[PDB]
């Protein structure tokens, strides 16, 4: 069979963490070992598999999202935080097995360049008729912030904030969201989210052996 191709994640500037990018292989071989040595690994942590099992199974797919995040922010990760990472902007499967890997690119990594700064939004919510009341818009595991429509893909100022007149078919009101930066690091700072769905007879991303 032929090998998981990974080379957009190497490719080129990554996106925002509200604009992450998805990879979905199905039917194909891996090394995850190797895709990782390219990077300085700094965590590496997973739910309902370990990072042992994750490089080592077969599964029926491998979803890859990948993203510019910096390592300052590892704890708005965490749906147990209530932080705005988790809350407006990347959300992860609850019901599939999943890991998170918070990684340095390397200065002799050249394929991968550097965006202006880290965007991220700290706000997305819906104002209501009563023109009082805001319901914040919490992003779904596998999905886009509603307010990816309104939020460019990177911050020009931070506290920029942006609203969207909503039709009566939308349900009426405002969406208005917030953004903020982070200034660059010195070398590139990422974020990978892996999900893995296992199947019957349909394990078909495997490692290589
Ligand atoms: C998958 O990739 C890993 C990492 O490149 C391979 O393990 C390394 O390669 C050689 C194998 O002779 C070892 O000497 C290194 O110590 C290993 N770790 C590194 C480079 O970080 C591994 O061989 C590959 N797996 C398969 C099944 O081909
Ligand atoms: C490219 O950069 C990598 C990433 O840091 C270098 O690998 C490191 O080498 C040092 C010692 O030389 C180790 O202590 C680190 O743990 C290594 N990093 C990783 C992620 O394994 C590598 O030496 C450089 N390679 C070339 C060809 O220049």
């Amino acid at each position: 069979g032929v090998e998981c191709d990974f080379s957009p994640l190497l490719s080129g500037t990554p996106p925002q963490v509200y604009n992450f990018k998805r990879l979905v292989f199905t039917n194909c071989n891996y090394n995850l070992t190797k895709l990782l040595s390219l990077f300085s690994v700094n965590d590496f942590t997973c739910s309902q598999i370990s990072p042992a099992a994750i490089a080592s199974n077969c599964y029926s797919s491998l979803i890859l999202d990948y993203f510019s995040y910096p390592l300052s922010m590892k704890s708005d990760l965490s749906v147990s935080s209530a932080g705005p990472i988790s809350q407006f902007n990347y959300k992860q499967s609850f019901s599939n097995p999943t890991c998170l890997i918070l990684a340095t690119v390397p200065h002799n990594l050249t394929t991968i360049t550097k965006p202006l700064k880290y965007s991220y939004i700290n706000k997305c919510s819906r104002l209501l008729s009563d023109d009082r009341t805001e319901v914040p818009q919490l992003v779904n595991a596998n999905q886009y912030s509603p307010c990816v429509s309104i939020v460019p893909s990177t911050v020009w100022e931070d506290g920029d904030y942006y609203r969207k007149q909503l039709s009566p078919l939308e349900g009426g009101g405002w969406l208005v969201a917030s953004g903020s930066t982070v200034a660059m690091t010195e070398q590139l700072q990422m974020g990978f989210g892996i999900t893995v769905q296992y199947g019957t007879d349909t394990n078909s991303v495997c490692p290589k052996l």
